[PDB]
């Protein structure tokens, strides 16, 4: 059972770099536009106290340098929405796919393309976490890669990268330039919220385990809804919703567990632990697969 | 760090689907050349105690469908090359990258883009265990998938997938056909070998460790190789090789760490425990990070 990213090709056509004098990033070319992170407008000095409003009245179209592999785009003209920056190009992308821009829900998850220099480099998945950080794998260059999830033929972008925190988890924003928690773009030392574990996910993951026989974990023992969420709040879990309780249904029928039946095993991993034991090969709960990642990957 | 898998869309643009009479797999659409698992031309029945030649005798070029999507692609030729069918096609696939065959040792990673009736589905980083099988995750239908690596703009395609052990593990050929491990392409009892743990693997890990400052486990003492390979195999980890040494080469200079002292370190965590301690907020000590995987995830290679 393996975290799988969906496949990349639709969004590695969108790719291209953006610079602005010495900074350099990622831009996402849907049709005639250009969508990057507004901080390649910042020289170094600028990061650390950016005033955005002001530093793009003072840009022209012709200080944007977007270029497709080698071919330079034209920039015609620009405009800001929140975080991210619009570069209108002279030029259609041929490879536009189908899609939408969307905000994701903490505990919901994502495939990152991760890209330099305009040139995709790797594919991982990812959750938007409680605290709305990322856990993500991102270097120099990397702001402007897009996260995205794929139905059907249409691409459904989330989050564009942004930045790092000390703690070296991630943070973003939407394709509105909105960003996922309480961060700036600002160079400045920044704190998330306490995390939290993804309950639901965590129970996909155990259904998950089941299905592949993987049962050490499993007990007779009973819980009602409210008390299981007693006992996920006392160890910083998230609430397990009604909803929640729906969604993983088709998990419960394939594997004739139900679903409070999990949630006490759940349970009694959270107070006694998982001794020297691992379940699906890991030492710890794995919380970054959704139901649906898991029924699409079992089934 | 985390597993990280190719950019899939140079694979993408080559999958098709091939079916004779109500069996369709994935084929690779090359040049003009679709590759594909020979059983695609057996029977549900057949596939106990196939007979390839003569299965193959009997079929013509306008038996094969194949397919990219809805499209059909004209068979103009087919051959079978092991446990692989070629199948000549009337059009050149103008998505085509530059690529190249490889075979692949164990403990070497790939990524992995499953299909089924040649629409891709997901992508994943996979590592070919000493035991020549391959932890994948593979539904019914995705035979034909293929495994990759990718260097500046040229695919190496290192395997084609065919089949399920009963372990869960998976198994499956290069692409001129030639299976990885003991295995054969018919629907019989087979086993896995029993696994190890592959060395050269486990020192990147420990590398990259060190790149990022977790280094508690780093000692005061060396080994040879030789004795190195006598004590791992007695705890069921792989014996390093001459190639091993080198391609770690990169990692020992940036950190400089010597290959043997590294030997010695790991070492030590064989025979003590980890005393409870953890290395990249892991208890475990990870397997399916090569060499290449460390440095290119931890320097961004595109």
């Amino acid at each position: 059972f393996r975290k799988m990213a969906f496949p990349s090709g639709k969004v590695e056509g969108c790719m291209v770099q953006v610079t602005c004098g010495t900074t350099t990033l990622n831009g996402l070319w849907l049709d005639d536009v250009v969508y990057c992170p507004r901080h390649v407008i910042c020289t170094s000095e600028d990061m650390l106290n950016p005033n955005y409003e002001d530093l793009l009245i003072r840009k022209s179209n012709h200080n944007f340098l977007v270029q497709a592999g080698n071919v330079q785009l034209r920039v015609i003209g620009h405009s800001m929405q929140n975080c991210v920056l619009k570069l209108k190009v002279d030029t259609a992308n041929p490879k536009t796919p189908k899609y939408k821009f969307v905000r994701i829900q903490p505990g919901q998850t994502f495939s990152v393309l991760a890209c330099y220099n305009g040139s995709p480099s790797g594919v991982y998945q990812c959750a938007m976490r409680p605290n709305f950080t990322i856990k993500g794998s991102f270097l120099n260059g990397s702001c402007g890669s897009v996260g995205f999830n794929i139905d059907y033929d249409c691409v459904s972008f989330c989050y564009m990268h942004h930045m790092e925190l000390p703690t070296g988890v991630h943070a973003g924003t939407d394709l509105e330039g909105n960003f996922y928690g309480p961060f700036v773009d600002r160079q400045t030392a920044q704190a998330a919220g306490t995390d939290t574990t993804i309950t639901v996910n965590v129970l996909a993951w155990l259904y998950a385990a089941v299905i592949n026989g993987d049962r050490w974990f499993l007990n007779r023992f009973t819980t009602t809804l409210n008390d299981f969420n007693l006992v996920a709040m006392k160890y910083n879990y998230e609430p397990l919703t009604q909803d929640h309780v729906d969604i993983l249904g088709p998990l419960s029928a394939q594997t004739g567990i139900a679903v409070l039946d999990m949630c006490a095993s759940l349970k009694e991993l959270l107070q006694n632990g998982m001794n020297g034991r691992t379940i699906l090969g890991s030492a710890l709960l794995e919380d970054e697969f959704t139901p649906f990642d898991v029924v699409r990957q079992c089934s």
